């Protein structure tokens, strides 16, 4: 028998607005060594991004951003034509890579084909301020002010003290000194250069001090989140992934604090399920779709203005896997992002769950879409409990449900949304879409254990609309 829970939607309780560019992906800067990857000719990957959102943000950074060196005078053949750069595993220094001018030109084409904007890492870890200024100049010229959202000066500088990038004495004050030096050099050469930071791994104590010190220098504040790690740890499981943890609560409190105290927006610029490259049997499973879709909404409800899921290559947690030579595919996590994409932009509404102590990992989010239709995204992250959700406060003659499903929570394949897999180049259309009748604003939705659902409700009295 299902656990019977109540979901009370309150259209009068307006929450945060979900902007059109909320969604996003993050990749290693090392990928810029291969001009064929972010390229106008990479129609497959561009298609996968367009399906994730008409608007969205591509963030380039990560550990390899300290090991990539822009060279305006590179031979064009300094490029690695085959490289599909997977997430850096953070055990040792990454291989040094050159970024060539054509890689930046090709990145511009890719942004034009996808319609996405760019967050671009600069090498504060090991590069010179002069070269950062030159790199920034080329990127601004080539990408353009319209599509360049922000430069970030270093990746996860809160870990420099332990990963060899800086001495063990490095702290916020030292980083602030580094940041000012690079900022000044860049702005001299590029007076309209936009910035975000601190792009920290975890240390929320850096957020408000960064925002306070550099308030007039930045567009938004950024930090990272990984739910689990290290991947070799047997405590890091699918069941754990379905639950909140102190790191998440700290990041959530951190983003709320920086927004309240400074008025600057926050973006989660690098996130995924398990750090140091992800975990086989967790990150590459259907559970990751539930995790990712839920995280997108939870962060938005808290005030986050966007997200960037890290990935690349065939990494265990990558949303899209593949190469320009062999083709690209949607991994299970992609389907959670797809649910969000299909729901679309709009404004969150109050949605409170009750009678849910026996199904505590069920989450639900209500949205008034830009088109005026109510949507509800539900994630039944309870691995062992089916639920029956009594939904109130939605006035609509009827709703349709698209299901996010796999036959087992640990499946690495067999994932469908709306009864269909995603195909080549991000192709997707729903093939199974069940009708839910309502009365007096009330609906009853069953969900099997370890599943998700997107409900879309019809307008009132609109059967004859054009």
């Amino acid at each position: 028998s299902p656990v019977r829970v109540g979901l009370s939607v309150d259209a009068s309780a307006l929450g945060h607005t979900i902007p059109p560019d909320y969604t996003g992906l993050s990749y290693e800067q090392a990928q810029m060594a291969n001009p064929n990857y972010f390229s106008g000719a990479n129609t497959q990957l561009a298609g996968f991004l367009r399906t994730l959102g008409r608007q969205g943000v591509l963030r380039i950074g990560g550990n390899t951003s300290e090991y990539t060196f822009w060279n305006r005078h590179a031979k064009p053949t300094a490029a690695d034509e085959h490289l599909a750069a997977g997430p850096d595993k953070g055990h040792h220094a990454a291989a040094r890579e050159v970024i060539t001018p054509e890689a930046v030109n090709n990145l511009s084409e890719f942004l034009d084909k996808t319609g996405w904007k760019l967050i671009y890492g600069l090498n504060l870890g090991k590069g010179t301020p002069e070269n950062a200024a030159d790199e920034a100049a080329y990127v601004m010229e080539t990408i353009g002010a319209d599509r360049l959202l922000a430069f970030q000066l270093g990746n996860e500088p809160d870990l420099f003290y332990r990963n060899g990038i800086r001495p063990a004495s490095y702290d916020f004050a030292a980083y602030a000194g580094d940041w000012q030096r690079f900022f000044t050099a860049i702005r001299k050469r590029v007076p309209n250069a936009p910035f975000a930071g601190p792009d920290t791994a975890y240390n929320t104590k850096w957020l408000v001090p960064f925002a306070d010190k550099f308030k007039h220098d930045v567009k938004f504040i950024s930090s990272h989140y990984y739910a689990e790690g290290p991947p070799t740890d047997p405590s890091m499981t699918i069941e754990r992934l379905m639950k909140p943890n102190p790191r998440l609560l700290g990041e959530t409190a951190g983003l709320k604090q920086v927004e309240a105290d400074t008025g600057l927006p926050f973006r989660l610029t690098e996130t995924n399920s398990c750090y140091q490259g992800g975990k086989q049997g967790v990150s590459d499973t259907f559970a990751a779709a539930l995790w990712a879709g839920d995280l997108m909404y939870q962060q938005a409800a808290a005030g986050s203005t966007g997200i960037n899921f890290h990935g690349g290559g065939y990494g265990w947690y990558t949303p899209v896997a593949g190469t320009p030579e062999d083709g690209f595919i949607a991994r299970p996590e992609y389907y959670g992002m797809l649910l969000f994409a299909q729901a679309g932009a709009g404004q969150l509404l109050g949605a409170k769950l009750t009678d849910n102590s026996a199904a505590p990992l069920l989450t639900a989010y209500a949205l008034r879409g830009t088109d005026g239709r109510t949507r509800i995204a539900l994630f039944n992250k309870n691995l062992d409990a089916d639920v029956e959700v009594a939904i109130s406060g939605v006035a609509s003659p009827s709703g349709t449900v698209l299901r996010l499903e796999a036959p087992r929570a640990d499946d690495t394949t067999d994932v469908t949304f709306g009864g269909a897999p995603v195909g080549a180049s991000g192709s997707w259309s729903p093939l199974v879409q069940e009708y839910v009748p309502g009365h007096s604003g009330q609906f009853v939705l069953h969900m099997r254990k370890a599943s998700g659902a997107l409900l879309e409700f019809a307008k009132l009295a609109a059967a004859l609309q054009h």
